[PDB]
C-alpha cells in the first residue's frame, strides 16, 4: 500500500559481486551445507542476520572520531548512559560488548537453579544462558504465534492464561523472571502490543514477579504499535518506546539490532542492589561498568544510533522495506510466515519443502539451496536452531520450520529485494529438488552456528 | 537488464530532513522561489549537480585516512600520477583542485590570442577560460546535437566538415586546439563515438593541430561506446577509456564528475615543454606540481575513485539509473531532451509550461514547484542562468529553457528516482497551474545565484 | 640513544586539560578514593592503564574504514588469522572481545576442578578465571621477582625448581597447565628470557603438561630479550616473538596492550580438538569464531597493530619512554620497583609510605594522593588488587605494594613524562601526609576495579 | 625559559620511515641536492613548510565525517561563514581552495593598471598576483626587518614615514592598497604590533586608502601581541585577533597555516560592491561562492580549526616549541634570524657557511647536509628561492641567505626538535666541510622547486 523511498542518502558504499553458480556449489559443500559457515566475500546479498550488519550514519561516524578511550569514566559512557536513561527510562545501565554478554550477566544474577523463566518464545543465546544457570524455560506466547499462515496483529503477545497457569502450578516465588521480547523473533519478528505489556506488568506485579524485556528490536516493535494499535496513531516512536519500558524492571539489548551499530549492547535495571551485583560481574567477563567490553567510540556510536532509530520515517521505511520483500514473495505464492515482521521475511520451509520431513532439516537445506541458486545468504530458523532439549537429548521440534531472510538496517535497496525475491521464486518452481540433510558434526549447544551436514 | 540492481551496498548513510510539503513551501518562498538559495539541510534529494556530490567507497575513505600531507613528494601524488598514466595513457599529469583549475592552466599555456578553439559545443567555464585568453570559440558539433528531441546515438560527435571548413577559412596555424568534450553536457550528456575521436585525431594531426579532451564524464562516455558502438561490445571500460585518450594530446579533468570524488581535478599532456610551463603556472593559481591545490588525501581518493570508475557494473548502473528516470518521464508524456544522457535528465520547461512566456521564467518556477512537491532540488538551466545582455539590457534568450535533474554518483536509489519522476509527472498533469515568476531582486551578475522572485 | 625521539609523527590530537586542586579533591572523595572510579573528563594525564588507551596509526584508521561487518566469514577475520599465524606461529586462532574473554574460554576448556594452574605471578582476571573453574593457582616465579629493589635481568623467569617440586608433590596429571606470562605485570613489567621459555617447554612436555602463554605484552618482552639476552642483540623483534611462541601450546592475548588497539583480544592453540571445543564455547559468550565479539573493523585494526608492533624503533621508544620516567623518579629519590619494566613505572608504596602498614592500603591511598595533587591518574597494584583469599577469608598480602604509572602506547611525550615525574617528586616531599584507608564497599572478586574506601 | 608541555595528547600517529644516513645520501643525490625534490616517504621530520602540514584534532576529524557536499547552501559553508564573521569581524567571506586563490581574487578586484601596492615586505604569490594585475610593489617595512641578528620586538611593523612618503610622492589616489601581512614570513615570521596596525589604519584612512591583510599567520601574530605588547596582557587571543582585523578593509587567508588544516583559504571584505564582484570572479577560478574550490568537509575542518587556534595554551605551545629549537640553536652559537618567528627558525646560512659566497648556494647545500645527517627536510630561503632577475639574467641577491626549519602545527614534539637541533649543531661544529653547490639544471622561473645541483 506504501513503499516509501529511503529517508536518507547514501554517503559511502561497499562493492558487491556474484560468483558463478559452480563456485557457489563448491563453497556450500565446503561449508558443510551450513550457511553460517560460508565466507563473506563469497556472498552477494548477505541476509544471514540483521545483527551488527547495519549501516551507520554520518553523525555516528562523526562520533566514531570522538572516542574517549579512557579505561574508566569515558565521556562516551556518560553519553550512552544519559541517552538510554532518557529514551528507555531505566535507572541504571551496564554496557556489554553485545547482547549475549548482557544475558550472561542477567542470568547469573537473577536465576537460582530449578527456577522457571517464562517468555514469549525465545532467542537461542537467551534461552541457553537461562538454562546454563539452572532455569527451566516455559513458552507463554499466545498459540497463534506458532501458526505460520495466520495473519493476525500482535502475534507476539503473551497469553496471560499461560502465565497465570504457570503461577498457579509452580508458585510465583519459583519464577525467576518473565523475559518479554519485543519484537518476537521466532514468530517472524512479531510485535507485542502496549496493552499486552501493561497486562503482563499488572499480573506479574501483583505476584512480585520481575519482568525483563529483550529489547533488541524494541524500535521495530514501537512502530507496529504506532501503526496499528488504536490510541497511539499520534504518539511519537520515542514516547511509545518510553511507555513500553515503563512496564519492565530492566532489559537486555543487542545494540547490534535496533541501535544501528556493528557491535554493542547493554543491560538495564531499576533495582539498585541488582545494579551493584551486575557491576561486580561485568568486570569478570566484559570489562568496567563504564565500558563493558566496548571501545569508547562504540559507546558513542550506540548512543547516537539509538536516538536515530526513534525517527519515524527511518523506522517506517525499515519495516516497510521488509514488507515489500514479503509482499512480493507472497504475491508469487511462495509460502511465508505472516504477517511480515519488522526485521526479516521468514520463508515457511515446511510448505516450501513438503516432500521432506522436519527430521531431514528442510529449513537448513533450503537455506543452502537459496545460496547455491542465488548467491543470497539466509539463516536456518527451525529444528536446527531450536537445538536439543537438554532433558530428553532429542531435537526440540518447533512447529515453525522457517528460513530467515534477515534485512540489515540501511544497507540494501528495493532493487536488492527484487533480486532476492526473484531468485527465491525461481527456486520455488523446482522446490522438490531440495534434498534432506543429516548431521556430520553437531556442537553441544547453539549448534546451528557451526554444525556441518551432508545430504541424505 | 534494463535497470540493474545497485552493484554495491550502503556502507554509511547521510542524514536528511524529511521536511513536509507545508514547510517546503515556506522554505521555497523564503528562498525567493530560487532553488539556488535553498539550504542543503532543507533538501531531501539534491539534483542541482552531479559535480562533487558523489558518494565515495569504503576503499576511498580508507585512502582518506592515509593522506600524506607533505608539500612536495606526497605518496598520494605518486599514486594519482601512476593511476592516471596507467588508465589515460598520457605522459604527464598536473593535479588541480577541480576542472576549471586545469582549464585555466591549459587555456593560458596553449592559446595565443586571436587563435580559434573549436569544440563540440562548450561548457561555461571551459569556454570562458578559452575566451579570457583571447580565443575565438567555434561550435563544430553536428547540427543534430542542437535538436533537443532528435533521438540519435552519439549525438555529441563533431561534424568533420565543420572542422575542415574552419581549417580552410582560418588556417591551421590560427587554431590553438580542438576541445573535444566527452560527454557533451550542453546537449544533455551526449556521448562521442570512438570512430569520431579517431576521425578528429586524424584530420588534426594532418595539420599539426592539437586536441585536448574535456574529460569530465569520459567514463559515462566509455559506457555508451561499450553499449552501442559496433566492435566494442566485448572491450572493457578501461580498454575503451585508454583508447579514447590515445586520440588526444592531453585533457582537462574534473574528478568531481567521473572520478567519484567531492573535490579534485587534473591536467594531462604528452608534450614535455607544455608540462614544464604548466608546472610554473600551477604554482601561481593552484599549488605545487605535487599537490595542485589538493590535500594529499584527496589526491588519494581521486586515484582510487578513477580506478573504481572502470568497473563495468558500476558505470552500467550509473547510466541506467539516469535512464530509468528519463524513461519514466518520457512514458508519461513529460517533454525531455533526448536521448537521455549519462548524468542527468533535462526537462524542456518551454513545452512543459507553454502557457508561460520565456520572460515569465518557466524553468525557474518549474524548479521551484518541483522542490515544493517532492523535496527535490533541480537546476534552472535557461533564461535566468543565461544572464542579461548588458549592452542592450534585455535577457539573453537561450534556445534551451530546461530544468536539469542532475544525478550524483552512488548517492540515490531507484526509489528516489521515483520520488522525482512521480512528482514531476503530477506537476505535468496540472502544468497549466504553474505560475509565472517576476524578479523582485536581480543582481547585475551571477543573477542565477542570488536573484529573488515573486509569482506574477 | 638512551631516550630516542618518537619514531612517528602526530597525525591527530586530543586536547588535555586540568581542573583545579579543590575540584580534584571533591572528585577523589566522590570516587571513594579509588582512582578506578574517577571520570575521564576530570583526569589530566591518565596513567590508570595501558589497556585499550593506545593511539592507533593512520594505517589502522585506514583499516577502520574497511570493516567487513558480515556476521560470519568477515575478510577482517581472515586478515587477523593469517597475521597471528604468521607472527606467533600458532595453528588456530579464536577472536575474543578482549583478554578476559579469551581467559574465560581457556579456563573453562582446560581446567578440571581440583587441578593446579602454575604461573610466574598472575594477572587478576587471569587468576580469577582459573579459580572460578576450580583450579588452585601456584606461583612459580623466581624469588627475586618479589624483591622490589633488586635490579636483576629477566625477573619474570619461572623457577624450574618450583615447577619440578609442584610436579613431584601434586602429580603432572593434576596440573591443568602452566600459564607463562610475558612480560610479568606484577613484578613491574619484568621480562622472561628465551632460555627460561625453552627450559619450561622441555620440562613440561616430558610430563605431558601444556603451556599457555599470557601473550599480552609479548612484544615488550621480545624487546628485553633483544636488548639484554646474550646472542639476540641483532635478531629482529619478529624473530624473537616467533621463537618465543614456539615454546607454547597456545596463548591468551589482550590486544588492547601490545596489539596497539582500543579493543580486542584472542585465544590461540595448536591442538585441533581444543580448537573445536573453543569454537563451540565462543558463541556462548563472545560471538562467532570469525568475529568473537568484535566489529570487523576491530579485527582489522588489531591485525594491523600487531604487525606494527614488530617495528624495532617503535618498541624501543615505547619501552625507553617508560624508562625515562622511572629514571627521573629514581634520581630524585622516589622509591620504585627496579629495573623499570616494559609498560609502566611501579612506585614502591611500601617505601613511599613507610608510616603506613599494608593493612592500611598505602598503595591505594598513594594513588588517590597523586591524583589530588597532580591530576595524574594511576593504579593500585598491591594488597587491594591482590584480593581476598577465599579459603581463609584474609587479604592476600603481596610483598609488592606498588602504584602503577601505566603508559598508553604512542599517546604521551617526554614533556608529559616530566610533568608526571615533577608532580610525584613534589608529593614525595610531604609523603608523611598520606593517610591510611579502609574499605566501605568491597566487591566479592576483582575488588580493586570498583571498591570504595574512606580515610582511617 | 618556559617550554610548556603539549596541551594535547596524541589521538593517532602518522607512520614514518627513518632511513639511515647512507640511504639518505643516495636519496639526496637522486634529488639533485634539492630538498624540494625529496620524496615524503624518505623523510623522518619534514620541516619544508608549515603550510597544509598541520595535524588536525579529533573534533576536526569528526567534522570531516560531516561533509555536506552540496554545490550551494552547504551547512559547512554556513559554519565557516559565521565563524569567520564572528572571529575576524568582516562582513563578507568568499571561500577559496587556499591562500593564493584569494590573492588572485583580491588583486583582480582592487588594483588598477599603474597603481602601487605597498606592504611590509612581501610573499611570493601575493606580490606576483599584485604585479600581474598591474601594481607596482613598494616595501614599507621598517629598515630593521632586514637585519637578521637584530633581536627586537614587532620587527614586522610598517614604517609610517615610508608610507607617508609614498603618499606624498605618488598621491593616495594612485595607491591601490596597503598589503599588511601578519606575521611577516620573509623577515622570519616576525609579528606586527597592534599599535602599528592602528597607526597604519589612521594614516591610510586620512587619505581614503584601502588596507588588506595577509592573515595567514594572524594567530601566531596575536600571540606575540599578547605576550609582548603593553595593553594586551589580559586580552584573549580571540579579542586580539578581532581587534587586529578591525583595522583592515579585508583579508586574504591561507587556512593551511593558522586555521590548522591541510587545505583551505578565504577572502574577506566589508564592501558590498567588492563582494558582489568577488562572487562573479570566484566562479571562474575556484568554484561557487558557496564552496570556493573546497569540499564541504574542508570548509568544516577549517571552521573548526580557526576556532581551535584561538586557544591560548595551543598557540602559546605552538610558538614556544619553535622558540625551543631556536633557543637551543642559539645557545650552541648557531647563527639564526632573531627573534625567532612564529612558525619557523631561520638559519643564517651566510654565516653558517662563511667560507662560501652567496653564488655558491650555501643555504641550498646546508639544507642538503641537514637532511643527509638527520633525516630532517628544510627549505632553502635565500638566493635560490629569490630567483634570477631575468631582465639582467643574473642572480637576485637577497640580504637573507637562510635555511628555514618550518614547523607544522601539532605534528612534532620537543624530542623531534632535539633531533633537528642536535644534528645542526654537530654539522655546525665542522661547518667548514660543507661544500658549495652549482646549477646542473635551472628552470627559467620558480627554480626553487625543480632546480638541480652538484658539489663544486
Ligand atoms: C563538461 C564540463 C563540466 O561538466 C564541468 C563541471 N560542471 C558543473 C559545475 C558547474 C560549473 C558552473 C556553474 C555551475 Br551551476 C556548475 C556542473 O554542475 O555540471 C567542468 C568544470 O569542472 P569543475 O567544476 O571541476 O571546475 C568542465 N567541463
Ligand atoms: C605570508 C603568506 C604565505 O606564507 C603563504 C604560503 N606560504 C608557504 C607555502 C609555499 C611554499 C613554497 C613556495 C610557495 Br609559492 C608557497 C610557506 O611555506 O611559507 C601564502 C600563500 O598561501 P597558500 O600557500 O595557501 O596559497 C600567502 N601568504
Ligand atoms: C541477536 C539477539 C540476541 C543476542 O544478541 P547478540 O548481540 O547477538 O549477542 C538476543 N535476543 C534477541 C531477540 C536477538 O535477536
Ligand atoms: C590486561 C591483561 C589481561 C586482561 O586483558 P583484558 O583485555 O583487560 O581483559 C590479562 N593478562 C595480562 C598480563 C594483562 O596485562
Ligand atoms: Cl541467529
Ligand atoms: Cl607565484
Ligand atoms: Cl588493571
Ligand atoms: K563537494
Ligand atoms: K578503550
Ligand atoms: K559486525
Ligand atoms: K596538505
Amino acid at each position: 500500500m506504501n513503499y516509501p523511498a529511503e529517508p536518507f542518502r547514501i554517503k559511502s558504499v561497499e562493492t558487491v559481486s556474484m560468483i558463478p553458480r559452480d563456485e557457489r556449489l563448491k563453497k556450500m559443500q565446503e561449508a558443510g551445507y551450513n550457511t553460517f559457515l560460508l565466507n563473506s566475500k563469497d556472498i552477494y546479498i548477505d541476509l544471514l542476520t540483521d545483527s551488527g550488519t547495519n549501516a551507520m550514519s554520518d553523525k555516528q561516524w562523526a562520533g566514531m572520531m570522538m572516542g574517549d578511550e579512557a579505561y574508566a569514566g569515558s565521556e562516551n559512557f556518560y553519553h550512552l548512559e544519559r541517552t538510554v536513561q532518557e529514551l528507555f527510562g531505566f535507572k541504571h545501565i551496564v554496557p556489554t560488548h553485545q547482547g549475549r554478554g548482557a544475558e550472561n550477566l542477567l542470568s547469573q544474577l537473577a536465576i537460582k537453579p530449578g527456577q522457571y523463566v517464562a517468555g514469549n518464545m525465545y532467542f537461542t543465546t537467551t534461552r541457553y544462558h537461562q538454562e546454563k544457570n539452572g532455569a527451566v524455560f516455559v513458552d507463554i506466547v499466545r498459540d497463534e504465534a506458532h501458526d505460520a499462515g495466520l495473519n493476525i496483529a500482535f502475534k507476539g503477545d503473551i497469553d496471560l492464561k499461560k502465565l497465570q497457569k504457570l503461577i498457579d502450578e509452580k508458585g510465583a516465588e519459583n519464577i525467576a523472571y518473565i523475559c518479554l521480547a519485543v519484537t518476537v523473533n521466532l514468530a517472524g519478528g512479531q510485535p507485542v502490543s502496549m496493552a499486552n505489556m501493561r497486562a503482563v506488568r499488572e499480573l506479574t506485579a501483583a505476584h512480585g514477579i520481575k519482568v525483563f524485556y529483550d529489547a533488541t528490536r524494541c524500535v521495530e516493535n514501537a512502530y507496529f504499535i504506532k501503526e496499528q494499535e488504536q490510541g497511539f496513531e499520534n504518539k511519537s516512536i520515542a514516547e511509545i518506546v518510553h511507555e513500553m519500558f515503563s512496564y519492565a524492571d530492566g532489559c537486555t539489548m543487542s545494540g547490534k539490532k535496533d541501535c544501528l551499530v556493528n557491535i554493542g549492547g547493554f543491560l538495564c535495571m531499576n533495582d539498585d542492589e541488582m545494579f551493584s551485583s551486575a557491576k561486580e560481574l561485568v568486570v569478570v567477563y566484559e570489562g568496567m561498568p563504564s565500558y563493558g567490553g566496548l571501545a569508547g567510540r562504540d559507546m558513542e556510536a550506540m548512543a547516537i544510533g539509538l536516538r536515530e532509530a526513534m525517527q519515524y520515517e527511518y523506522i517506517e521505511h525499515r519495516v516497510k522495506q521488509v514488507r515489500y520483500l514479503g509482499d512480493k514473495l507472497k504475491a508469487a505464492g511462495v509460502p511465508i510466515v505472516e504477517p511480515v515482521g519488522g526485521h526479516a521475511v521468514f520463508l515457511d520451509a515446511r510448505r516450501f519443502c513438503e516432500h521432506l520431513t522436519q527430521d531431514e532439516f528442510p529449513a537448513q537445506s533450503l537455506a543452502a539451496s537459496i545460496y547455491v541458486e542465488t548467491g543470497v545468504r539466509s539463516a536456518e530458523r527451525g529444528i536446527i536452531s531450536a537445538g536439543r532439549n537438554n532433558v530428553t537429548g532429542e531435537h526440540h521440534r518447533p512447529k515453525l520450520e522457517t528460513v530467515r531472510l534477515t534485512i540489515p538496517r540501511r544497507v540494501y535497496t528495493y532493487a536488492h529485494m527484487d533480486v532476492v525475491a526473484d531468485g527465491i521464486i525461481k527456486l520455488y518452481q523446482h522446490k522438490e529438488d531440495i534434498r534432506g540433510l543429516k548431521f556430520i558434526y553437531e556442537p553441544k549447544q547453539l549448534r546451528f552456528f557451526t554444525a556441518r551436514f551432508d545430504y541424505i
